[PDB]
């Protein structure tokens, strides 16, 4: 005898059938996926292909109401770890992929789950209703784990591995309410995605792993576990990521942000060297010329240096100028350690040497206003610090060193410094906005300031955070391949964060920007106890990524 | 006709065999053992290789996440008792070991465990992930028990008991969360491990009982019943252990302090004699040499006759300096009956024996302040009452007792010393940092005061608890032998001490501190009713101590 | 390539006079206890030798890298000690100004190109240099 309660790896339990599943499907796949050649990787007796591995695992609350969709998965083969790996080697695949729910509760519980294989070609959200398919009915108390094949219902005679085209997508919804007829705080219950291919798939043709690589088919491999750690910089400050910040109200960054198309609406490279401008108008006020604030400015536009856009030079940070004058030290401004040079001879001058606040303004001869569009505005520079005599040539030019500092008016910390009212954008960037529970977020990093160049993280004076929209290795690899056949519009790029005591989710967009399902919360994340960082692939962007660190 | 309620010794249960037991694993193993001769202890009718016994058990909380570990053992003879005997009465071994797992639930819980075998060349850690391996899956409703056999993979022929080498590991981690329906307090059930010999296991050379070598001797013997009950002492104080304190945040201590691998980061041998140094200036305040209090001084690294390292005295307290000037004595510190004594074969002076305080300072003899690192640094010792007499020659030295007191104004309740503010460390450090629930520990004893001689555990006013970081027989022990391959490093060495009416676990990690699942508490608890000391042995970090106290 | 900063470094600067005199700063290599990997130096200092030079003469190759000194018990940098500070690995400080390129017996030298108003002469005193850092060349055309 074999008890229900222990299953074997390659053990489906029992087999859920369902009508998208037939005859004719798996014997039109094989007899035209024949077209790639004959079928490779098809040993039926290899262990990758006879045991269950692990997907996914989701939780199954009383407050999800019927019809509520717990998970999606999109039809590749990259829902299994071992057709990943071989995918790198062959130029095609074709055929289905077994997936096998264990539900993990006990025989007092009610309500019940489905499961459709939807067809390509039909969008995936809330208000898809999966019990109005051809359907199966899972318990709260099934003890066998339950199976079920989803065929390869493709248009193309077999899926490309750089493009694949449309697939089909297996939805799990809520049939029935989930009861516990206890009443109390224990009202959850988790089910276990694993993944196996059926016994029709296959991959069609071989090619050399040096053509596209891992890195040109899917964006899984941009944010693995040492760059969200202690590797990754990020895209504003040049700074070690120790954290991440919702943004509940939303944000849109342009400079050294590139979307999934490789493509940008910045100003700079993804890389972090200076600010170098030719031909920019300096001053300095007054008719005395010793401990005087140096003055620059230049037109946005009139930038001819830069191979990317003519708005700014290149790591010019996009951040609204705060105004200031005389003696008194500026709140949340980028100032970073520069000299001003006459560009006859390209030599710096001895003397006007300083940290220099930089930013966006509207009016350089009149009033210093801030402005967050490119458009009629300028590329202003304006020191921070008492310089000794200044140059008023008209055209002279100004160097400023690759990463800033923040600008604070005593030692004591302040917010998060590129706050989204101030960042300054171009005319045509898309803004990142919450989709459903999901809320934008960014990239926190300790940056120092000149209240306190001794503040660190965790300063008993106080900590200061700089945010940036992408991490630096995700936007310097965003900028090398292009992803257009890797997520529609309306899906995310999940990855699952692991940490000591939870696990939460972030989703990248087609638009560059990254996503945490935390609702309103503002609070930042630690972190420090992150351990673990797996990729799990396109889902809907209606539909809340998890969020749990307790 | 047994009902499943009552099992056998002899009786596995349900065989769960993942995708590593193979008939040509087993062929490949017992042919190949023949290296080291005819195998011994191989007969198949012996009751220590039919019956299952006691190895481990461990607790399935409702808090435990899917992937968190709960039993984890490499492959070893040490996972069976009578496999244990025998190891030290033999020289290699080759063969599997069957675990039989019994898990303790009613029909009203649900949850899943799952159970991998590792192969031998893969780290586990953090980045391990259990479920895509292949893998069985354990409902907490199992009646019967489920035995998973680990088989001897191995690319050596077989395994030296003192270097075996590359072996598999049994891998049991979270499937499912346990879930009780009820809710309330009963939130974790129990599951034993039971375990017994393949069929194909086997020893090989016989050799004196006694002797092996890497792996040496897991460290159960430095820790013993009177220990805690009994002899042993502190390592800045030569007093009773007589309780242990929980320092929520951490702390770091490089004295006398051995990590696992036999090493020290600081001076100081492990052993209470004296204080010497021979150069060194000494200094009076004052117009007048009488009624003075003497002060010597010398930099962090004219200890030429330390041959541990150069940066302090041997015996020398690391202790940073508390500054005071007049009548009033300091608040703690460490004081000490010494003397001064000149070079050049001098004997010490007669009329100048006092109580000194010895420590850490920065910019002596101006404006003395406390120092938190040792670079760069100075040591400094000037006298707490009156001496008659003052020294000022060039070449100067110490005697300084090596048992140490400290110095209280009014002396009533106070506060336990050194705090974790006052612990001076030389860079290069480890620190010891709260994982989880657990905390690390520091170890308090009764010291007495030079306010109150009578500093008795007794009425009239609480005494003061000096508090060190590991015991000394813990040190003289570990500071000969190497454990560099005793413990798998990530996890710690873990006791069980059993009081009069509770039980409380204390774990030993690889830096050498001492662990505990107290939480955010900073009571002392008092070793008075403390009986026996049981080992348990190696077990992660992720599993939360015990703390069942009356 | 984060910034240079050490706490507890010995600054000076020459004469009597303090307009537009050149900064100095220096510490024993050895007594930055602020780094997890070795006590040896600030995390991102320049393993370059110091090149000496006095007066308004531009050195050739030296690494330099803009900074600034900042007084240690407040965590405040000072306003007018700004420049593009010289860093390197010198022998004797108060002295004559000589390269080397063993750390041990030295330290780590820091001194600016051009000129500075004032100059802190604290010796507990610290400095904070950008991450980065330029060529010093004594004229406009490139060297080795």
């Amino acid at each position: 005898s074999v008890p229900g309660t222990t299953t074997d790896g390659m053990d489906p339990g029992v087999v859920a059938t369902t009508s998208v599943v037939t005859a004719e499907n798996s014997s039109a796949s094989i007899a035209t996926a024949g077209i790639g050649g004959p079928p490779q990787q098809v040993d039926q007796q290899e262990t990758w292909r006879t045991n269950f591995y692990y997907n996914d695992v989701f939780t199954w609350s009383v407050a999800d109401a019927p019809g509520s969709i717990l998970y999606t998965v999109q039809h590749s083969p990259q829902n299994n770890p071992f057709t990943a790996v071989l995918s790198q080697m062959y130029a095609g695949w074709a055929g289905g992929m077994q997936f096998r729910f264990i539900v993990a509760g006990s025989g007092v519980f009610g309500g019940r789950l489905v499961a459709a294989v939807i067809p390509p070609g039909i969008e995936i959200g809330p208000g898809l209703e999966v019990r109005q398919f051809p359907h199966v009915v899972i318990d709260a108390r099934s003890l066998e784990p339950v199976t079920i094949t989803m065929p390869d219902l493709r248009p193309n005679m077999y899926h490309p591995t750089g493009d694949p085209g449309l697939v089909p997508t297996l939805v799990l919804s809520v049939y029935n309410n989930l009861i516990n007829p206890f009443g109390g705080s224990t009202s959850a219950i988790q089910v276990t995605v694993e993944t196996r291919p059926s016994e029709d798939f296959e991959f069609v043709m071989i090619r050399a792993p040096s053509s596209k690589t891992v890195d040109s088919i899917s964006p899984a491999g941009l944010l693995t576990t040492p760059v969200l750690t202690g590797v990754g910089n990020d895209n504003r400050w040049n700074g070690q990521i120790v954290g991440l910040q919702p943004v509940p109200g939303g944000f849109s960054t342009c400079n050294r942000h590139w979307n999934l198309n490789g493509s940008t609406y910045g100003w700079s490279s993804p890389r972090f060297a200076d600010i170098d401008h030719r031909r920019g108008s300096a001053s300095y006020p007054g008719n005395n010329a010793t401990n005087v604030l140096q003055f620059w400015y230049a037109n946005a536009g009139s930038a001819i240096d830069n191979p990317i856009s003519q708005v700014a030079p290149d790591g010019f940070p996009d951040m609204s100028f705060v105004p200031f004058n005389g003696p008194g030290i500026p709140a949340a401004g980028w100032v970073g350690f520069g000299a001003i040079w006459n560009s006859n001879s390209g030599a710096p001058n001895v003397t006007t040497v300083q940290a220099y606040e930089l930013g966006f303004a509207t009016g350089a001869p009149g009033n210093l206003q801030p402005t967050t569009n490119t458009s009629g505005s300028q590329t202003v520079a304006k020191s921070i610090y008492a310089v000794v005599t200044g140059t008023a040539q008209n055209p002279a030019g100004l160097f400023v060193m690759a990463s800033g500092v923040i600008s604070t008016p005593s030692a004591n910390a302040i917010t998060y410094t590129p706050q989204p009212d101030r960042i300054v954008t171009t005319p045509g960037t898309p803004a990142a906005a919450p989709v459903g529970k999901n809320t934008p977020i960014m990239f926190a990093s300790v940056v120092r300031r000149t209240g306190d160049v001794n503040a660190t993280a965790g300063s008993a004076n106080g900590t200061q955070y700089g945010t940036g929209s992408q991490p630096l290795p995700v936007t310097i690899g965003l900028s090398l391949n292009n992803y257009s056949s890797a997520l529609m519009p309306g899906q995310f790029f999940v990855w699952q964060l692991t940490f000591a005591s939870g696990f939460m989710e972030i989703g990248l967009s087609v638009d560059g920007y990254f996503y945490a399902g935390t609702g309103a919360s503002t609070t930042l994340i630690d972190l420090t106890e992150l351990i673990d960082v797996r990729p799990v692939g396109p889902r809907p962007s209606k539909s809340t990524l998890v969020f749990n660190l307790g």
